[PDB]
């Protein structure tokens, strides 16, 4: 079972950029979905972006056009490039690996990282 560790968090000015990394302990090329989530104090955890095994991506409406999720299979990495950051993007960002039960993967996969802290503030 893969293990996930996030890095790249920090503080940045509104309008600024950050790049987060989700490092997996092994190949994630076969994982149905790799996701980035975020959670701010007192709020629900929110799905921000995902990339499928086949490379299809989608985005939370509020970040579309300024965030990009991508993957490097040779490095077992998933990245979240964040641009034009707003105070409302402040949160702990966490990655997740999910695969539903299937014939070739009878055991379900649902693994979370511990998170990296993003603060958008002046």
């Amino acid at each position: 079972e893969v293990q996930l560790v996030e890095s790249g968090g920090g503080l940045v000015q509104p309008g600024g950029s950050l790049r987060l990394s989700c490092a997996a302990s092994g190949s994630i090329s076969s994982v149905d979905v790799m996701s980035w989530y975020r959670q701010a104090p007192g709020k629900q955890r929110e799905l921000v972006a995902f990339i499928t095994d086949r490379g299809r991506t989608n985005y939370k409406v509020s970040v579309k056009g300024r965030f990009t999720i991508s993957r490097d299979n040779s490095k077992n990495m998933v990245y979240l490039q964040m641009n034009s950051l707003k105070p409302e993007d402040t949160a702990d960002y966490l990655c997740r690996a999910e695969s539903r039960t299937s014939w070739s993967s009878p055991s379900p996969l649902d693994v979370w990282g511990r998170g990296t802290q993003v603060t958008v503030s002046s």
